């Protein structure tokens, strides 16, 4: 049974541009579309005109706006923003029926942060205070929400990839998924939920203990899989792997799909590959299984994704085109949107654990499905975690 009907189907977007939820800030309420990001901890919104924004937060029009008289500069390689800190009343129209006083970073200047055509005007950082900017004294939105209300300390995400490209109008009209605040909606998944511990509360950090490509063990020291960390990040498009893991995984994926040769640019995630309408050879591409530390001692479980997850649909023609959505990282494993699209993901902050179940909206074919299975007997799993 599905017990959170008001929050089901409250997301829009896609893996390449991000998934967002509608929010309101200020008095009277100012509506904004907000990127759902489990990989950061700031609630930051556009608050000045920008060519790629059609709306922004107007603090002078909010009677409940409180100025914190403090600036914040947050530079990332993926985009940078400068903001002015303050507080205001915040609601999630298709969320719990509560109004919170929360910190807001009013973005006044930015460099390649807002993306042309994304439809979002801000970011909802759902990770922990440890990685909030300027420091951990700036309470993240979800912490304020739990402290001020009776909403349980848990949220769950069902990110829904369409399995095909969505044009400018389609992406605005389509349901991109669900963010259930304070609970688990049982209609969003099939089978059982399996839980992996949150290693440390900063990013949503996890431990990967084994990797298979079509059941074939990648056979690397498991520390390599979590070098220097492994995180679950709705604000990353790809499955990102540490350099050495990426090189071994791409070699194995190429060997499994060897009946068809792809250009170097395809494996670099830069070039698209196209096939005649309806003829994508899904079967030649292998499944990928990530084994995660279980809640019970010496116990693991696996999550299995299909090429329908790691081949991201892109428009070219009537051909079906894709980009390879597995890429190299120098900052550890990132289980991005293309992985999350296969699963219903429960961020159980109260019990310091992350749940995975097969998503009711994952893209598959008649021959294979994504899977969440266990238990498996796995020894010295603590040794898989990286230190320093
Ligand atoms: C699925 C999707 C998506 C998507 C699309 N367009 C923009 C973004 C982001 C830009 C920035 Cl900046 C982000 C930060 C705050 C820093 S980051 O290091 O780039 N990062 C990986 C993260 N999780 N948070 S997300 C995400």
């Amino acid at each position: 049974r599905g017990s959170f009907v008001e929050m089901v189907d409250n997301l829009r977007g896609k893996s390449g541009q991000g998934y967002y939820v509608e929010m309101t800030v200020g008095s009277p309420p100012q509506t904004l579309n907000i990127l759902v990001d489990t990989g950061s901890s700031n609630f930051a919104v556009g608050a000045a005109p920008h060519p790629f924004l059609h709306r922004y937060y107007q603090r002078q029009l909010s009677s409940t706006y409180r100025d914190l008289r403090k600036g914040v500069y947050v530079p990332y390689t993926q985009g940078k923003w400068e903001g002015e800190l303050g507080t205001d009343l915040v609601s999630i129209p298709h969320g719990p029926n509560v109004t919170v006083r929360a910190n807001i970073a009013a973005i006044t200047e930015s460099d390649k942060f807002f993306i042309n055509g994304s439809n979002w005007e801000g970011i909802l950082g759902l990770a922990y205070a440890e990685i909030a900017r300027p420091d951990d004294s700036l309470e993240p939105f979800f912490d304020s929400l739990v402290k001020q209300t009776h909403v349980p300390n848990l949220f769950s995400l069902q990110l829904c990839g369409a399995g095909f490209p969505l044009n400018q109008s389609e992406v605005l009209a389509s349901v991109g998924g669900s963010m259930i605040i304070g609970g688990i909606d049982h209609s969003l998944y099939t089978g059982s939920l399996w839980y992996t511990p949150i290693r440390r509360e900063w990013y949503y950090e996890v431990i990967i203990v084994r990797v298979e490509i079509n059941g074939q063990d990648l056979k690397m020291d498991c520390k390599e899989y979590n070098y220097d960390k492994s995180i679950v990040d709705s604000g990353t498009t790809n499955l990102r792997l540490p350099k050495k893991v990426f090189e071994a995984a791409v070699k194995s994926i190429k060997a499994a799909s060897s009946t068809e040769k792809f250009p170097d640019g395809f494996w670099l995630g830069e070039q698209l590959v196209c096939w005649q309408a309806g003829t994508t050879p899904w079967n030649i591409f292998p499944v990928i299984s990530l084994y995660l530390m279980g809640e019970v001692t010496n116990q693991s479980f696996r999550i299995t994704i299909l090429p329908q997850q790691y081949l991201r649909p892109v428009e070219d023609s009537q051909d079906d085109c894709y980009k390879f959505a597995i890429s190299q990282s120098s900052t550890g494993t990132v289980m991005g949107a293309v992985i999350m699209e296969g699963f219903y993901v429960v961020f159980d902050r109260a019990r310091k654990r992350i749940g995975f179940a097969v998503s009711a909206c994952h893209v598959h074919d008649e021959f294979r499905t994504a899977a969440v299975e266990g238990p498996f007997v796995t020894l010295d799993m603590e040794d898989c975690g990286y230190n320093i």
